[PDB]
């Protein structure tokens, strides 16, 4: 099935798990057919739910090489599927760590502002490409977000700390993937990066990514998940104590009725709950970590990302041509 040595369509050799998930394994293999050159293989579990997904993630990858075969939006490359006794093996170029990855190993420290702005600027301009090619990732995270190379100087401070060489990226895993002209599912995104219209079921497209992104950027900046929760009233509770009250024509519009009392939140402050949202969130600006005019623009761009009517939100055609962007130009 799979093994260190084990060697997929008569030429890549497994030798090192990369990662794991629900769907199967991300594995490095070496490429003996294109002598010695290194790749990533996801190879997806016999799961009847998981190989007709993968068959749709397929066609995406397939789309995005066939649109963009250079990747100047930088979307990661497929280089070849193949099926590999049930299971479905999809090869990739080899990326580095995940951006997350990347914080995870560095004692949680968040990114400089300018490495932000690269890495925002870079982001916006991939999932760009996409909304414009009638897609919607719907599941935009740090994890989501690979460097090309994961090479760092290490300097001493506390002690040892990590920088980049090199802050280009790409965006993996489109799985979930969705054409406008498609079945929209009820539910997506991992849970700390969903859109409000999400959680309220009010129907979502293009710009519940954006909310993701505002999401990511603001990670990036504490070096920590903002939303840390698994519970949807509760997740609610901490955008409103981040971002002030929800527009009450969404409050009216949801058939979700069970977060809400009289067209409020129905969440008590002083509980267990209420204590922990309000000792892990705060007023957005509140986040600021410095005052600098640019600290200013960024959390002006995130404000925008995090509007909470999807139809009122920044586009990224909009976000790209944000004054945040200026220093790139
Ligand atoms: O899904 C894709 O399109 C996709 C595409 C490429 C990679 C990937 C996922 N995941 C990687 N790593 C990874 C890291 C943590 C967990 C898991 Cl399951 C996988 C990875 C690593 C190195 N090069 C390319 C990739």
């Amino acid at each position: 099935i799979c093994q260190s040595g084990d060697v997929l369509r008569a030429r890549y050799e497994i030798v090192d798990t990369l990662g794991e998930g629900a769907f199967g394994k991300v594995v490095e293999c070496i490429d003996h057919g294109m002598d010695g050159m290194h790749v990533a293989v996801k190879i997806v579990k016999n799961v009847g739910r998981y190989r007709e997904a993968a068959r749709s993630e397929i066609q995406v990858l397939e789309h995005l090489n066939s649109t963009d075969p250079n990747s100047v939006f930088r979307c990661v490359q497929m280089l070849e599927w193949f099926d590999h006794h049930g299971h479905v093996c999809i090869v990739f170029e080899l990326l580095g760590l995940s951006t997350y990855d990347f914080i995870k190993e560095n004692s949680f420290l968040p990114f400089q502002i300018d490495h932000i702005r690269q890495m925002a600027y870079q982001i916006c301009q991939s999932i760009n490409f996409l909304h414009h090619n009638k897609l919607t990732h719907t599941d935009l995270k740090p994890e989501n977000i690979l460097f090309v190379k994961s090479d760092y100087v290490v300097k001493y401070n506390k002690r040892d700390e990590r920088t980049l060489k090199n802050t280009d990226i790409k965006v993996v895993d489109f799985g979930s993937a969705t054409y406008d002209d498609e079945h929209h599912s009820t539910l997506v995104s991992t849970r700390h990066y969903r859109a409000p219209e999400v959680i309220l079921a009010l129907g979502w497209s293009q710009p519940c990514d954006v909310w993701s992104i505002g999401c990511i950027l603001i990670e990036y900046y504490l070096g920590f998940t903002v939303f840390q929760t698994h519970d949807s009233k509760e997740h609610l509770a901490m955008m409103e104590r981040i971002l002030g009250p929800i527009p009450q024509h969404m409050i009216q519009k949801t058939r979700k009725r069970k977060y809400f009392h009289h067209n409020q939140l129905d969440w008590d402050e002083h509980s267990s709950a209420g204590r922990y949202v309000r000792r892990r969130c705060k007023p957005l600006k509140e986040f600021m970590l410095c005052h600098d005019e640019e600290h200013e623009k960024l959390f002006d761009l995130v404000r925008r990302m995090l509007e909470y009517d999807p139809t009122q939100r920044i586009t990224l055609d909009e976000a790209l041509q944000h004054p945040f962007f200026d220093l790139l130009k």
